[PDB]
């Protein structure tokens, strides 16, 4: 079966992004919207739009029946889930396939297998992925954790097997294990936990893959997403900088083995941690297209949404080898959050939305002047992507573009981005930089004035 | 001597472009404006702005003493002329130099020699460039050069500008498509020979005509940075205005070989002209300016919502530059981006652009040429 009309089961910037790709591919698109999104850019951009009703995600975008009904009413024969919402929902993917629709994504079983920590680690082990020591299966108790720590050393992390505490001494283990199981149970309905060596101050480095339904896998490039705060990414860049050729080879090679071991297809991402001593360690596989895909698009020269269409149509990959990156790109998430108030979101009107443009500038937005931000959904307004001939040129262009970026009416993190692109920890030197996944929260000198 | 503050002796989209480059370079910028332009985007985008006074170009942008006075008052030690206005004025160039300022452009003698058809022909002959010994439906193919003050010249890439109307360029693309490596080498090598024979430095362009038979003929050298430079920037991966700054600082080229193009880019000039009325300029208010964005899209604009296009400067509102992995993807992205481009208040050539990207003659090699728009294009465009 071949895609002829695409319903985009999402909102905001990603809906706009997929609508544009549909138009590039000559495919009619269908927007869907909850009540507060009736006047969103994605509604006006699609070829047609259907109201889902509802004021919340649970009443609209997350409702299987309502999405499938909009597909039926519009006559779409394919669904692109975007990211978030139902993109990683295997039962939804199956419901889509069961209705005779094309699911623009990986198989439901891939989603289940890669989305479960233990199953995913087993796949990674079979693929000979770089892995820090850990328990291959969940522990049955605190005494297993203590034993792991005695044999392999501290510090260790105790993590939910089906959904996180760092132990630095033996004595603290029992209490931390108990907290871990309870938090895990409360969050995901299951308390089982596994243990592994914990890496302090790691970089977050990920490999963008393109995998067809025929065993062919290409790595489009790497990204560094170390500038995250409590695992929420704020700034991403491509290629991931300051890595040896041997590190990149280990990352690219292993990402493909993991995919093929999982019988995976789609345009997802294999994420890794890199320790202070340069050790690469497998983290997880994101089965869907990630938010930060544009920095790869600008440097690898590949339209990844168009690849998704091709993969879902059953085509063999038309890319025969990992592309060489051209220049450097950095993405800044324009979240409606106040960095001067612990990044708390704060709804309000987008009284003025004045995005930058000109050389090296790409803007993927889900809002415009007059947009109304309520608190029902994610705080993401838009993404600024800046491309230059090298990292230094990209940083210089980013300072210029962030300087032009005007958003009025509500708080955004633009002042954070303006600070970080001139922070010596992020600029770094020839030998590397000083940021890591805990940097924003524990080291960055926050002098942002509250909105 | 090194540039420490740059005055942009221009307006519109090129002014904005150079102002953005100054900021990329960490250099304070100075805008100038005639009275009708007091509210132009470029005026507030620069670090400082100076009123020249005057309504007409002759009273403002073309007045040597006013431009030089703005430099003295602002404390700028360099002048970037953009394109048009004084960019090709050898006498202004010499005036800037005599005032102790850095002229961001080629030597005055280069401008004169290359601006005179007879002298330029002798330069081309000494440089052993291909010359017309009849050009059948010729394409306009040009080489973007980067030439330092030390005799080093790199060709950043080619562009095809065959979609022109009475020599007025409307659509440009990079690289120039459908050429053999042998033709590309003849064009690139001759461009370098020409620049060196002329003792040229700066980011100019050597233009050629290529006939249906594949015969190459030197046309002229434009001494300044051209309007259509962005398609080369997007494919060659080089910031050409930053290169102009380096050249004027007396730096050696930091680019050692002609860069390989990556992908394909197409530029569309958003002029206030009505293709439905024989491309008649149609001045008016810009009641809504809604540029596209997203993947593959670059917009270099000189206007906003509320801007006004009078008949006293060029009709160009902005330039849409679309980049894709190959020509086909660029075209497909251009259809999408042009569809999104809303301009209200006056006629523009957007409907022509929308038509041409889906015309088999342009899709194709292909069958467009320098007279195609006026003699072959089936104009079905409805008047504004």
């Amino acid at each position: 079966a071949r895609i002829s009309k695409v319903l985009v089961a999402n909102r905001g910037e990603i809906a706009v992004r997929v609508i544009r790709a549909a138009r590039d591919a000559g495919l009619p698109s269908v927007a869907v919207y909850a009540e507060p999104d009736a006047e969103s850019p994605h509604v006006r951009l699609a070829d047609e739009a259907f109201a889902l009703g509802g004021q919340t995600s649970a009443e609209s975008y997350l409702d299987f029946a309502k999405i499938l009904d909009a597909a039926a009413k519009s006559g779409a024969n394919a669904i692109h889930p975007g990211y978030g919402f139902l993109a990683e929902n295997a039962d939804f993917a199956q419901a889509v396939i069961d209705a005779g629709l094309i699911w623009i994504g990986p198989s439901p079983q891939s989603i289940r297998d890669l989305g479960d920590k233990v199953t995913a680690r087993h796949i990674a082990a079979r693929a000979q992925a770089p892995l820090v020591p850990g328990t291959p299966d969940p522990v049955k108790g605190a005494d297993e954790v203590v034993a792991f720590a005695e044999e392999y050393g501290l510090p260790i992390a105790i993590k939910a097997a089906h959904g996180m505490k760092v132990a630095r001494t033996i004595d603290e283990i029992p209490e931390l294990y108990e907290s871990a199981v309870r938090e895990a149970t409360a969050a995901f309905g299951r308390g089982e936990c596994y243990v592994e060596r914990y890496l302090d101050k790691p970089r977050h480095v990920e490999a963008q893959v393109i995998a067809d339904q025929h065993g062919n896998v290409v790595v489009a490039g790497t990204r560094d997403c170390s500038l995250q705060r409590r695992y929420q990414k704020l700034v991403e860049e491509a290629p991931a900088p300051f890595l040896t050729d041997f590190q990149r080879k280990e990352i690219h090679d292993s990402a493909k083995r993991i995919c093929k071991e999982a019988h995976y297809h789609g345009a997802g991402t294999v994420e890794y941690l890199v320790g202070q001593d340069g050790l690469i360690s497998f983290l997880e596989v994101n089965t869907r297209l990630q938010v930060e895909h544009p920095v790869t698009e600008e440097t690898a020269g590949i339209d990844l949404v168009l690849q998704q269409f091709r993969i879902a149509n059953g085509e063999k990959l038309d890319i025969t080898e990992d592309p060489t990156p051209r220049g450097h790109a950095i993405e800044f998430r324009i979240n409606g959050e106040d960095a001067g108030r612990n990044f708390l979101p704060a709804p309000g009107p987008v009284t003025k939305f004045h995005p930058p443009s000109g050389p090296g500038v790409r803007v993927d937005s889900g809002v415009e002047t007059g947009s109304v931000i309520g608190g029902q959904f994610d705080s993401m307004l838009a993404k600024l992507i800046v491309h230059g001939a090298d990292r230094a040129e990209a940083l210089a262009r980013a300072r210029r573009a962030l300087n032009e970026f005007g958003v009025e009416g509500l708080a955004t993190v633009i002042p954070f981005h303006r600070a970080v692109v001139s922070d010596p920890a992020f600029i770094g030197d020839a030998n590397g930089f000083s940021v890591h996944t805990r940097w924003i929260e524990t080291e960055w000198n926050n002098t942002i004035e509250p909105f």
